[PDB]
C-alpha cells in the first residue's frame, strides 16, 4: 500500500536508541569537551574572528592637492620662486603624487658631436679604445670613434647626443628645495562598497569648513584632519626629510577602511599609516632613491631646436586604499552552525574509546552498547 | 588474533538503533522541520546564491579616446579652436582622462616684486601689518614686508612670486568651453580572469565597424556601444553637465563584469552605470569642484624666463572596472552538503525534546529510548 | 531536585545503540565508501588544494626605467638623437609606459581658414556641398561652407582649425624608432600583504650588483633579473616587435606573487608572463593599434601662437602584479574537518538502504533495527 507507507512515512517518529552510563569521569571529560568545542565555535569563530559576516573589498577615488611656495638663491640659476606649478611634475597624477626636491640641469643643448664625460670608461689614447656605434653605460649617445678633447687636461671619446652632455656625477646637497619639508598635502578619498551600496569620503560630517582651514593632522589630538605636511609624514614613517631629499624616495600614506556595517554608519572611520617603499641597500639594489629625467624644448631664432634637460630628484606619495567591510549573512552563520554540531561528535568519539579499550568493565559496555545479529 | 580483528572490522557492518513512535503531530512537525532545511540549503545556498561555484576577481586594462572639437570667441583670448590636443591635459592617462571645460589665464609672467590681489587680508595700511617672510594664505608668494600700491585706489602687501599674481576670484559663467557637452568618449576594455584563463574585450564580436563609426550609448536601444556623449553621460547620473563644467567635477563610469563562467562565453557582458565622485557640501568640503594648475614656460629674447599660469576647471572620467566570474567548484559544494546533513540533525534534537518534555507518555518514551547501565 | 538532575547531566555518559550486521559486501563497501571520501577530505581539501589556509591579496607598488639611445636621419626631420628624455612621454607614468616607435609631426601650425585634407567626404564642387558649422569625420576643424582650392588640381572645402591640418594617411613602414627593439626595462616591485604583515621586493637577496649591471631576464638562464629587452618581451607574448611598432599596440608585463607563507620567506619568487592586451580585428575594431596626440606650443616673434602636432604611435607597457599568499589557519581547518565528519554518514545511509531493500533477510534486518513503540 501506498498511501499506507506513505502515511507512516509521514505519520511516525524515529529516534536513536541510547545507552546511559554512569560514570563520573567519563561524563565529566565528555562535559569538558564538549564546553571547549562551544567555547571555540562561539568564541572564536562568532564573537572574535566575525564567522556571521560576508566581506566586501573597497573601491576609491583619491584626489591630492599640494600647498607651499619655496624661495632659492643659488649661483648657478639664481633667485627664484617655487609654487606648486614648478615642483609638481605633472600637475595632476592618479593615487600619486610627486614632489621635486633637488635637481641637476643642463641647459641649451644642441644635437651635434661632444666629449664624452671624462671617467675612467670614457677616457681614451691616440683614438684607438673608441669604438664606433657603441652606446655605452650612460646611453646619451652614440660613440662615434674619434677622440677629442674634454679639457686642456683629458681627452674623452667623442658621441653623438644632445651636447653639452649632462654631468649627474654632484648632487647637491643639501637638496635644493629643502623647504619642501614644510608644504602641506591634502587627501580627499571617496570609498565605495558595491556589494553592500554603502559610500563614504574621508572628511567626516562633524569636520566643518572652518576646521579644516588650519588644521594639519596629528594621530593623538587631530587624528581626522586629512591635511598632512611632508617633513611629518616622512618622520612618521620613521625616517627624514632632509637626508631623503637629497636623492629622492617613496612615500606611501596608507589609507584603511575596515569597518563593520552591521553598526552605525558614523564609525566607519579611516586610518592613516605611512611607509617607506623604497629600499637602501649599497649591495642589492639598482637605480636608488627616485628620479626621472624630462626635457623642456625651445628654438633657436634660426629655427633650430634647443632643450633644457632636466634630472629631477624627488619624493613620490603614492595613496594606498585597502580594507573590507562586514556584514551579517546567514549562510556563514549556518556553515559554522553545522560544523560546530557535526564537531560535537568527537566528544562521543573519544569517550566511546576510553570507555570500550581503558576500563575494567570494558566488556560489559562493550556488551550493552553492541548488539550482534547472527 | 589481529587478523581476526581486522576482518571484524572489516567484514561487519554497524547501525544504529532507532525507536519508532507513532504520533502525528510529532511526525508532521519533524518533516515539517526537515523540509524547511533543505529548501534553505537548495534554493537559498545552491539555486539563488551560487553555493556550489568559485569566485575570481577580474584584471582590467582600459584604453580611453575622445573625439570632439570646440570654438570660442572671447575678447582676452580671441578666435580659437580647442582639438583634442588641447582641452584633454595631459593627451594620455591611466583608467583616467580630464577633458577642461573653464580656465584662468595669467600670461607673461616674470620673476620679481609685484602687490598682492586686494582683499581684506592683503590690504594694508603705513607698511606695519605686513610680515616679512610669511608665505599666507596664497601661498603664490613670499612677503616682504613693504606695503605697495596695487592701484591709485587701494594699496596691498609686496610678496616675491610669479607676477602678475593670480586673479582666481571670477570664475567665467557659463563655463569656457561649454560645447564639450557634445564630445563623445570611447571605452575599451579588456578584461582578464587569471584563475579560469578567461578573457574578453567590451566590443562584442557581433558589433562590427559600421556600428561603431555612427553610434552612441544608450541603455535601451544601444547598451553595447562603448562609445559616450559626455553630456549625455553626467546627465545619466542625475546632474547638469553645464553646471558641473563651470567648477568641474569627478564621474565615475563603472563597467560591471559579473559573468557566470558555468554558462556560455557569449553571456558576459559588461553594464556601464555612471556615478558622481565629487560631493557638492558649503559646510564640510574643501576645494570644492575640480582643477588644478599648470604653467607654459618661454623665454624672453632677452634670455629671461616668462611663463603663463593655467588654472584649468573641468571634469575628471574615472573609469571604474569590477566583478567576479564564478564556475562550479567541488569543494564548496561539498562543505554546503555536509553542513545541510549536520543540520538535518535539528529536527530530531527539537522533536525529542518535545516527545521527551512535552506529553503525557513522557516518561514512557523516556523509558523506552534511555537503556540505563547500573 | 535540580541538583540531582544537574549531577545525572553532569555525571552520566550517553552513547548510541548500535547493530552488529555480519555481511561481508556491506562491510566492504561500507569501508570502500568512507576511504573514497577520506581520500577526498585529506588529499583533494587538506593536502592538494591547501583548504587550511587563509588568503590574503597582494599590494604593490612598480617603479620604470628605460634606457637606450637612437639615431635617425631621416629627410623630413634630419639627424637626430633620442634618449629617453625624448622617446618616453610622459616621463613618469603609474604601473605604465609608454615608449614612442613612429611618429607624425605636423610643425608650424596657427589658427585660421585651410582646406581639408582630400578625400571622397571632403572633396566638393561649385561650394554647395559644403554645409557652415559641421565637425566632419576628422573632427579637426569646424566646416565654414566655403569650397576653396588644395592644390592646383582638386578643391576640398574649406574648415576653421589648426592649419595645416594634420594628414595622418601614410604612417611610415619601417617603423620611425625601429631599433627600440633593442632597448632594455627595469621593473622594481615592492610587495605587501597586510594581513599577514609581509613585504618582500622583486629583487631577491642573493641578486647582487655587481651581476644587475649586465643582466637580461631570460626564464631558462636569468629568471630573476628584473631586467627586460622590449624586443624580447614582444618575442615572449607570441609577436615581433617590428610588426607591432608601426601602428603600435599594448603589452603586459605580468608579475605573480602565489608564494605559501607557511615555509620559508625566501620561497616567495615573482614569476614573469607576457601578454598583448590588443586585439587585432579587422571587422569588428574600432582605433586599432595604440597612439595619441599631444602638442608642442611655442611663440612667433610677432606673439602669435603656434603649435607642433605630434600623432605618436608607440607600445604601452603594462605592469600587471597579481597572486595570493596563504598561511595556516584554523577557521577553515576546523570547518573541513566537520563537514567530512557530516559526510561520513553517507555510507551508513546508503549501506542502511542495501540492507533494508536489496536482501532475502531485509525484513530480519527491519525488525532487528528498529523497535516499534505501540
Ligand atoms: C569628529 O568625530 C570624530 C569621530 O570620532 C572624532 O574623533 C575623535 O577624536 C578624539 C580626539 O580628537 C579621539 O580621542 C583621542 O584619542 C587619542 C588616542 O587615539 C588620545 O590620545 C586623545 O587624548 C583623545 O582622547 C577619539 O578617539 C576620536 N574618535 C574615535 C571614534 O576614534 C572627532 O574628535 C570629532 N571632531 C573633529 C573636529 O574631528
Ligand atoms: C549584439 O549582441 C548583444 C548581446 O545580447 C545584443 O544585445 C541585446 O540588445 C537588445 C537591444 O539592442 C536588448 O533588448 C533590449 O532590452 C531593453 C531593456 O534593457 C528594451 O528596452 C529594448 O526594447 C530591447 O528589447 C537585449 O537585452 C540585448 N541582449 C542582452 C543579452 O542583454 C545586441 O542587440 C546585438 N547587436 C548589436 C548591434 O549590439
Ligand atoms: C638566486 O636565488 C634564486 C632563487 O632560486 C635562484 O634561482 C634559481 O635559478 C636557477 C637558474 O638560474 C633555476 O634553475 C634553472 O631552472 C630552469 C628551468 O626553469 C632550467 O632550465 C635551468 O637549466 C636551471 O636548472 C632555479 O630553478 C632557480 N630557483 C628557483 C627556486 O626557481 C638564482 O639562481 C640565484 N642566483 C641568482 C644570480 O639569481
Ligand atoms: C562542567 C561543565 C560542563 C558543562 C556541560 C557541557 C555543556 C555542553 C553540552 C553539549 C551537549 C551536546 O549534546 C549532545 O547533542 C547531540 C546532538 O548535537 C546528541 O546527539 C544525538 O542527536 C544527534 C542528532 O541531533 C544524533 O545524530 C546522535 O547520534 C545522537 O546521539 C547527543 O546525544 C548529546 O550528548
Ligand atoms: C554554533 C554551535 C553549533 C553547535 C550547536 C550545538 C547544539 C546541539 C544541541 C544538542 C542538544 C542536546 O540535547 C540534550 O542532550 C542531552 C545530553 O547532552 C540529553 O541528555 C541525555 O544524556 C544525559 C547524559 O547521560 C542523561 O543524563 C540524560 O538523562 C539524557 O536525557 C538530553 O535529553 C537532550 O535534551
Ligand atoms: C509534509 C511533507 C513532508 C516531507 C517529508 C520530509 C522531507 C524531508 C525528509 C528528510 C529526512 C532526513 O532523514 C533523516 O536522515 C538522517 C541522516 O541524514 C537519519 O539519521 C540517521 O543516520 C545518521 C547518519 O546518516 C546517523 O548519524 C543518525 O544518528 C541516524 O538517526 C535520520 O534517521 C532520518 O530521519
Ligand atoms: C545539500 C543537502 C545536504 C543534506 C542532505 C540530506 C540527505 C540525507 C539523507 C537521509 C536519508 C534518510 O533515509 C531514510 O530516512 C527515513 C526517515 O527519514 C527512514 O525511515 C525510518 O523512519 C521513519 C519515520 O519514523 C519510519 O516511518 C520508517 O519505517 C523508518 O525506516 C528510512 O529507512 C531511510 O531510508
Ligand atoms: C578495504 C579498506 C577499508 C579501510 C577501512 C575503512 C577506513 C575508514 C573507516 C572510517 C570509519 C568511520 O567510523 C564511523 O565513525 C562515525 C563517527 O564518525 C561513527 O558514528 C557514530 O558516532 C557518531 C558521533 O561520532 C554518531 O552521531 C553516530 O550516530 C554513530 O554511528 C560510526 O559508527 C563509525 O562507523
Ligand atoms: C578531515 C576528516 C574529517 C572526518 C574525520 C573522521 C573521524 C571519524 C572518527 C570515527 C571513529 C570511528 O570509531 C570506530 O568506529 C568503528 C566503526 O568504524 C567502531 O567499530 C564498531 O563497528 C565495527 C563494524 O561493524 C565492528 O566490527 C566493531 O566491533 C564495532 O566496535 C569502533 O568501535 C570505533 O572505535
Ligand atoms: C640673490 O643673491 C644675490 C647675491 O648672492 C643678490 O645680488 C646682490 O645683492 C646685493 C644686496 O642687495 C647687492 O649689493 C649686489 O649688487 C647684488 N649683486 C651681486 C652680484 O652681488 C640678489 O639681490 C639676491 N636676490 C634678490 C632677489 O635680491
Ligand atoms: C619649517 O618651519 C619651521 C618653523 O615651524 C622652521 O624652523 C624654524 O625656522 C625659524 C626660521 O625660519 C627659526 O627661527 C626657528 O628656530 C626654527 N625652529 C623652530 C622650532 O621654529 C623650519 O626651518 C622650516 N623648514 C624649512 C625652512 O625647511
Ligand atoms: C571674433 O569676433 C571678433 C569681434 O568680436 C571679429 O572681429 C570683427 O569682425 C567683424 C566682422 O567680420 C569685422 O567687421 C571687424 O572689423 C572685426 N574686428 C573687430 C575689432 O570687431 C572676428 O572676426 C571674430 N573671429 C573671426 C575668426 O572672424
Ligand atoms: C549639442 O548639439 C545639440 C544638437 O543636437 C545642440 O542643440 C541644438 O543646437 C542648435 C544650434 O546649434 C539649435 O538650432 C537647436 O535648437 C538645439 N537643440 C536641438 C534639440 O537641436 C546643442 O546646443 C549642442 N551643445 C552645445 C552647443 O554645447
Ligand atoms: C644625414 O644624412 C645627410 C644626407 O642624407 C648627410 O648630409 C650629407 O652628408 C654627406 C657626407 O658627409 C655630404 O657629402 C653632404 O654634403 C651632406 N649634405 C647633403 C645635402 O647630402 C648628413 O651628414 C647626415 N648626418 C650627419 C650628422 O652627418
Ligand atoms: C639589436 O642588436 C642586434 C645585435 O645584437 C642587431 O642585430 C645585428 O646588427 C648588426 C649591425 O648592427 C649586424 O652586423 C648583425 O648581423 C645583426 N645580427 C646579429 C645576430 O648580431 C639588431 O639589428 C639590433 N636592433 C635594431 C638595430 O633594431
Ligand atoms: N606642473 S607641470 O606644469 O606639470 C610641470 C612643471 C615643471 N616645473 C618646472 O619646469 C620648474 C623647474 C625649473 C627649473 C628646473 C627644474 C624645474 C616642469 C614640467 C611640468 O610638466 C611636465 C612637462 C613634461 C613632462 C612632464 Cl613629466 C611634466
Ligand atoms: N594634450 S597635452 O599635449 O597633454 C597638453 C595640452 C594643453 N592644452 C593647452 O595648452 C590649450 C590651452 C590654451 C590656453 C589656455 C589653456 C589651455 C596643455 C598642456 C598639455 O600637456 C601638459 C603639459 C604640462 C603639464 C601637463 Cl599636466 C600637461
Ligand atoms: N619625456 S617628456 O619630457 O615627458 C616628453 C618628451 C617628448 N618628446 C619629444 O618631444 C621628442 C619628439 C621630437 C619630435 C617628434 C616627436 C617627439 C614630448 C613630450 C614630453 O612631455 C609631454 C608634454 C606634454 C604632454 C605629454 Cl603627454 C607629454
Ligand atoms: C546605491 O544606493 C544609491 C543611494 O545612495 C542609489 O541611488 C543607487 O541606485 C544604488 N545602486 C544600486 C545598484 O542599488
Ligand atoms: C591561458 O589561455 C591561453 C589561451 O587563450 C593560453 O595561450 C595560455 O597559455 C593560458 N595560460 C595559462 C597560464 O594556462
Ligand atoms: C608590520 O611589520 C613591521 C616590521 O617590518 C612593523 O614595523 C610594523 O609595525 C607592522 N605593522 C603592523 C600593523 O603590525
Amino acid at each position: 500500500g501506498c498511501c499506507a507507507a506513505l502515511a507512516a512515512f509521514l505519520f511516525e517518529y524515529d529516534t536513536p536508541r541510547i545507552v546511559l552510563i554512569r560514570s563520573r569521569k567519563v561524563g565529566l571529560m565528555n562535559r569538558a569537551v564538549q564546553l571547549l568545542i562551544l567555547a571555540y565555535v562561539i568564541g572564536w569563530v562568532f564573537v572574535w574572528e566575525k564567522g556571521y559576516q560576508e566581506t566586501d573589498s573597497v573601491v576609491s577615488s583619491v584626489t591630492t592637492k599640494v600647498k607651499g611656495v619655496a624661495v632659492t638663491n643659488t649661483s648657478k640659476l639664481g633667485f627664484r620662486i617655487w609654487d606648486v606649478a614648478d615642483y609638481v611634475i605633472p600637475a595632476q597624477e592618479e593615487n600619486s603624487l610627486f614632489v621635486m626636491t633637488n635637481v641637476i640641469l643642463t641647459m641649451n643643448q644642441t644635437q651635434g658631436l661632444c666629449p664624452e664625460i671624462p671617467d675612467a670608461t670614457t677616457v681614451c689614447k691616440s683614438d684607438a679604445s673608441c669604438t664606433a656605434g657603441s652606446a655605452g653605460t650612460h646611453s646619451n649617445g652614440v660613440s662615434t670613434g674619434r677622440c677629442v678633447a674634454f679639457n686642456g687636461s683629458v681627452k674623452t671619446c667623442e658621441v653623438a647626443a644632445w651636447c653639452p652632455v649632462e654631468d649627474d656625477t654632484h648632487v647637491p646637497q643639501p637638496a635644493f628645495l629643502k623647504a619642501a619639508e614644510n608644504f602641506t598635502l591634502l587627501v580627499k578619498n571617496n570609498i565605495w562598497y558595491p556589494k553592500f551600496n554603502f559610500s563614504k569620503r574621508n572628511i567626516l560630517p562633524n569636520i566643518t569648513t572652518t576646521y579644516l582651514k588650519s588644521c594639519i593632522y596629528d594621530a593623538k589630538t587631530d587624528p581626522f584632519c586629512p591635511i598632512f605636511r611632508l617633513g611629518k609624514i616622512v618622520e612618521n614613517a620613521g625616517h627624514s626629510f632632509q637626508d631623503m631629499a637629497v636623492e629622492g624616495g617613496i612615500m606611501g600614506i596608507q589609507v584603511n577602511w575596515d569597518c563593520n556595517l552591521d553598526r552605525a554608519a558614523s564609525l566607519c572611520l579611516p586610518r592613516y599609516s605611512f611607509r617607506r617603499l623604497d629600499t637602501r641597500d649599497v649591495e642589492h639594489n639598482v637605480s636608488p632613491g627616485y628620479n626621472f629625467r624630462f626635457a623642456k624644448y625651445y628654438r633657436d631664432l634660426a629655427g633650430n631646436e634647443q632643450r633644457t634637460l632636466i634630472k629631477a630628484y624627488g619624493i613620490r606619495f603614492d595613496i594606498i586604499v585597502f580594507g573590507k567591510a562586514g556584514k551579517f549573512d546567514i549562510i556563514p552563520t549556518m556553515i559554522n552552525i553545522g560544523s560546530g554540531l557535526a564537531l560535537l561528535g568527537m566528544a562521543t568519539v573519544l569517550c566511546d574509546i576510553i570507555v570500550l579499550y581503558c576500563m575494567k568493565k570494558r566488556l560489559y559496555y562493550r556488551e550493552k552498547k553492541y548488539k550482534y545479529v547472527e
